[PDB]
């Protein structure tokens, strides 16, 4: 019943995280071992001894001592037979209607191992980061739990692969976006196989780039491989038929991060302007939409689609805004939403990283969402709500927890804590909104543990406040409805006339402000004190 799982990846990766939850919160005993030379691969098999080795993510060969004498089964991208180490960029550049997962055992040959379990699903249209963080990430817990029970019972056996492929490794030809030949349709099929690594290689403004997160734009129109406009630092550009919203670039050169695409196009973009669409304007045609506000029901929806969770500086402001917009409508409560891939992750660490001084950069990042936390706090007449429909980290947790309300869909990973940005004190308001949720000395417990937790395991601890849903959009659902059901409700109004008595009395304010003032110097000597670990471990972190 309490197996003994040693983890064999390349890199603790969200998948791999997922599967530590899964397991770890099953009460199995998981042992991770980010893949080293296959020395210390022995080795650590030797003395850890598991019952079964998983790698969720693998780029090289197990060695053929440890599993033949340990069962070591290999997650693939790919249904049954699909074998090669690109298997997500090759079914998207191939325009596959239906994919898979496949669970398979470790053999002397790449992929060819026999099946303990696989999945299939029909494929979105979408970036491969997103096919691989839910349908891919999804599947293969199914997987591992039947084969988990498939070997607790000792008597089953695996199903040999018969029709198989093999994909090699996907060359920068085959990605690279050439707006003259290229249509919307195949720059978003390039775009989408590539992201977020390695990114598709283009020109644009005769500056040589990798190209990250694009949509589609229908309403401007010009010269194939113009630049069209500017919005939140994306740049349309024009294609064979239309145009192509392209959010985030990275020079092709060795030391250069993803970063905005005005920050790396920079003053090449002299004469192109701004095209903004407020979050709340209504739009008929499809464009991109960083930030989108829209009421139903009563309630306040903000989305905000921060690529990978980041949020600048910028970002944090223009955030802070529509929350400002909200707090002055005909709305009984607010809703944050982030995006359906990550709640978020706190401060851009890119925009830090990239900045003349990172330390102010950190300086103002930490302000900014402070300032978005007070404003979501300081909202004494109406119900705040926090929506998880994705995955959350360091400052983006305690963002959420300043809600009223934290939700969060089933499967989300959490990692409320700053073991890997340089043990960071943290700000948010966790000093007030942390215990007033499970005490001081649960809270730094929370804060001290590096491994991540699920939404279910937060909600048992009185972390959150609820878990439910299955995809986001059925989340999405579920939570408008108990959301809906609540300010129809004379417990609401009951609600409010405690929160109003509170968050107006001086009392409150003064205790959250000196909440604020002392996270803020436990920060600002994080960001500028004689330890230096939080700029050491952001300079590894941007570079992986
Ligand atoms: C939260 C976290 C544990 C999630 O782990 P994970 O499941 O393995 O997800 P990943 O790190 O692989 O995220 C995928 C992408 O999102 C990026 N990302 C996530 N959080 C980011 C952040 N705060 N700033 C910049 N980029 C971020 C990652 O760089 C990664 O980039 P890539 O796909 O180009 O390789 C991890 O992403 C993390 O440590 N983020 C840093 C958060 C932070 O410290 N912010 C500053 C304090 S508020």
């Amino acid at each position: 019943s309490h197996m003994r799982i040693l983890f064999l990846s390349y890199a603790f990766n969200s998948l791999s995280a997922r599967l530590y939850c899964e397991l770890t919160e099953r009460e199995h005993e998981v042992s991770v071992e980010l893949d080293v030379h296959p020395d210390l691969t022995v080795e650590a098999a030797e003395l850890y001894k598991p019952d079964l080795i998983i790698a969720p993510f693998l780029k090289r060969k197990i060695p053929q001592e440890v599993w033949k004498k340990y069962k070591t089964l290999i997650i693939h991208p790919g249904p049954p037979g699909d074998r090669g180490p690109n298997a997500l960029d090759w079914a998207i550049m191939k325009g596959e209607r239906i994919w898979g997962v496949t669970l398979l055992e470790a053999s002397e040959e790449y992929d060819a191992g026999d099946v303990w379990a696989y999945r299939t699903f029909p494929m979105r249209f979408a970036r491969k980061a997103s096919i691989y963080a839910n349908e891919v990430t999804e599947g293969v817990v199914e997987c591992v739990l039947e084969a988990l029970e498939n070997f607790e019972r000792g008597d089953f056996k695996p199903t040999p692969q018969k029709e198989h492929w093999w994909n090699p490794k996907m060359e920068q030809e085959l990605r690279r976006v050439d707006w003259e030949q290229d249509d919307t349709k195949t720059v978003l099929r390039k775009v989408y196989a590539s992201d977020s690594q390695p990114g598709a290689s283009s020109k644009v403004l005769g500056k040589e780039v990798l190209l990250f997160n694009a949509y589609p734009e229908e309403e401007l129109k010009g010269k194939p491989g113009e630049v069209l406009a500017l919005r939140d630092e994306a740049v349309c550009i024009g294609t064979r038929d239309g145009a192509v919203w392209i959010t985030h670039m990275r020079e092709r050169k060795k030391e250069s991060i993803k970063l905005p695409s005005a920050r790396v196009l920079g003053e090449f973009l002299k004469g192109v302007k701004e095209d903004p669409i407020k979050p709340w304007e209504k739009v008929d045609f499809k464009t991109y939409r960083e930030i989108l506000y829209e009421e139903e029901d009563g309630i306040g929806f903000i989305h905000f689609n921060f690529y990978n969770g980041a949020m600048s500086t910028e970002q944090c402001y223009r955030l802070l805004e529509t929350i400002k917009y909200a707090k002055k409508r005909p709305v009984k409560a607010i809703v944050l939403l982030g995006s359906e891939d990550f709640f978020s992750n706190g401060m851009n660490l890119n925009t830090i990283e990239n900045a003349e001084s990172p330390a102010d950069e950190s300086w103002r990042n930490i302000n900014a969402i402070d300032d978005v936390c007070e404003e979501i706090l300081k909202t004494p007449d109406k119900l705040t709500v926090a929506g998880m429909q994705g995955n959350a980290g360091a400052g983006g947790v305690f963002l959420a927890l300043t809600c009223d309300l934290v939700f969060a869909r089933e499967g989300v990973v959490l990692n409320p804590h700053y073991k890997n940005i340089g043990n960071l004190y943290g700000s948010e308001f966790w000093t007030y909104t942390l215990p007033k949720r499970v005490g001081w000395e649960k809270g730094k417990e929370v804060m001290e543990n590096r491994m991540p937790i699920s939404s279910k395991k937060a909600f048992e601890i009185g972390l959150i406040d609820g878990v439910f849903g299955k995809t986001p959009k059925e989340f999405r659902q579920r939570l408008k409805e108990r959301i809906k059901n609540f300010i129809n409700s004379k417990d609401f109004y009951e609600f409010i006339e405690k929160k109003k008595k509170e968050r107006t009395s001086g009392e409150w304010l003064e205790e959250i402000q000196k909440c604020r003032e002392h996270e803020l110097e436990k920060m600002k000597l994080n960001f500028y004190g004689f330890d230096t670990s939080y700029h050491i471990a952001r300079y590894y972190f941007v570079r992986a």
